[PDB]
């Protein structure tokens, strides 16, 4: 019995919201392929009880599905089964604006109308993109984006597959830019930090091994560029095993996850993804530059 | 996979809306007991999709359940189960304003908003009493009501178990309230297929139904406590249905059907249906009820008399 019980009213028309669209959508035949208005579409619900069901939820909301049939074959193309996506929204509510799945496979970013904007800019094309790579790229993979209403304000949603492994803590955190400037941390934000460009540069860790990873990014970069959008970084994520099976985590779960070369000093395992592409062609250049400098 | 296919938009929203509302009641824990709120609450849902999913179902509705969880009560109390309510209005569409779900188990009719209206004033006391006879009564069943709003206009439903048995065919039928006024059907409608007979039409016909003694009382008192309750709400035109199946012409039938390539019942499910006595000319089953009890005020006093005096000697 999905109790929809939640640290906040907005979390709990999340879990019904993705739910109901989910179920919706177990009712409607998955298609030969995608079409032009399938990525013009919508769905839309409004819900007014009065005296009933008020327990977890409120009475009076609104949720709103931006192109559920392509962001359903994302899913699909993502290796994403529909009823693990709604189980992971849906069993306990999303915690700690950017939440994770309670179970730390998801993670649904708050974001700006200008960006739901440039999704849809950018939709087909990334769909398109997601077709001919099969999947494998390192490009957030969006698996869901909803809007949702509630005592009066709306707020927007981009649900996205985890960079980091839901079941190895991660250690340290690099947010990567390729900066021409110096985007380093604040004392403020350094006392788990979140270290940039110049403390990943004046920290000393290298990532050891092998390299199809550099035909995977510079597929991505080279794409992103071609379609005007800049602000993205590159996010990297470090296990030392050794804190105290260790470094044992499954390909098709953490499909960012990299076991390091026996070179490397510590026992450490990688994750690495791009972050944050909804928003220059000197910006992949650069980013490309920095990044590569990163291996051995 | 539910495609909701019909061949109106408003029956397709109709099995949208009852499929919603039951999933959505599944998520809800089943009370100790209703609150007064729970008969006065309502739950509304607002569609208006765009490009998608308009294979059935169209674009723009609405759907408004109501007291939904008295509903689900009284579905309990009836010996219903909610998957199966779901899946009798939702496997397939339902067929003929009057409606049947595919499997001839329940009804679905199209009613007033002051039919929605009378049916909120008397549901407390209908609860009461359907909790204080364990759902022995000859009064419809009420398992759920609706309102509907396609291509921007409302339609008001009540779903009731069906009077007539789900397998056994039924070759006459009346409508009797035991008015003094001349009740008889129309040549018009004396010519349908199987016609809705009133009074006079029982009469002249000489009808006899002959049940014997002990489901004689059950249906004597059952039917003197369901009057004095629809008197006591100052309820009128209630009217007593009653089908009659041949038992030897649907062997018949079937015979017939079965060549082109028991009699018994089950009172779990046709729950008005009785046997003929075992010294009876013709092998018959009855299946008689109390139906159309939504309208409220010579006198109800007199009704309740006039209803009971008739349907006192309708059998014996
Ligand atoms: O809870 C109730 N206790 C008693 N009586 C009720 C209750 N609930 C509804 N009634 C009556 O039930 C009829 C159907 O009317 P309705 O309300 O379902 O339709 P709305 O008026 O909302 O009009 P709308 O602006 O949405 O087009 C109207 O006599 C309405 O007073
Ligand atoms: O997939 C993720 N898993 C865990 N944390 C993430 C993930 N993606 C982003 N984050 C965290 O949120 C931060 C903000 O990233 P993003 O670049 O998208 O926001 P921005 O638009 O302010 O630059 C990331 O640097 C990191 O701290
Ligand atoms: O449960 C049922 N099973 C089969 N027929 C029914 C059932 N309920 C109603 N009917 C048919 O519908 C007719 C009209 O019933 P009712 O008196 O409730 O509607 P009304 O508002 O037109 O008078 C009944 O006389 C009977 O012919």
């Amino acid at each position: 019995v999905k109790l929809f019980r939640a640290s906040e009213p907005i979390l709990s028309v999340l879990m019904w919201g993705v739910n109901h669209t989910i179920n919706e959508l177990s009712n409607v035949p998955v298609p030969v392929m995608l079409m032009p208005d399938d990525f013009k579409a919508y769905s839309k619900i409004k819900v007014d009880n009065h005296l009933f069901n008020k327990e977890n939820l409120p009475s009076r909301f609104k949720f709103k599905e931006y192109c559920p049939m392509v962001f359903r074959n994302l899913r699909e193309r993502f290796g994403i089964d529909d009823q693990d996506y709604q189980n992971s929204v849906t069993r306990s509510a999303p915690i700690n604006r950017f939440l994770t799945t309670y179970d730390r496979r998801f993670v649904i970013k708050t974001v700006s109308s200008e960006d739901v904007a440039e999704m849809h800019n950018i939709l087909k094309k990334y769909h398109q993109f997601i077709v001919e790579c099969h999947g494998n790229t390192l490009l957030p993979q969006f698996l869901g984006m909803y809007r949702l209403t509630v005592d009066g304000v709306e707020t927007y949603m981009v649900v996205t597959r985890d960079v980091f492994s839901h079941r190895l803590t991660v250690h340290r955190k690099y947010d990567l830019k390729g900066s021409t400037v110096a985007r380093e941390a604040s004392d403020k934000e350094k006392a788990l930090p979140t270290f940039k460009d110049n403390d990943f540069l004046n920290e000393g860790q290298k990532l050891h091994v092998k390299k199809n990873f550099l035909e995977k990014l510079k597929r991505d970069v080279e794409f992103l560029a071609q379609l005007k959008i800049m602000d993205y970084s590159l996010l990297v994520g470090i296990h030392d095993v050794d804190r105290a099976g260790p470094g044992e985590f499954d390909p098709s779960v953490d499909v960012y996850a990299m076991k390091s070369h026996e070179s490397s000093p510590k026992k450490e395992v990688y994750f690495m993804a791009i972050i944050d592409i909804l928003t220059p062609e000197q910006y992949s250049k650069r980013f490309n530059e920095f990044m590569s400098n990163i291996l051995t």
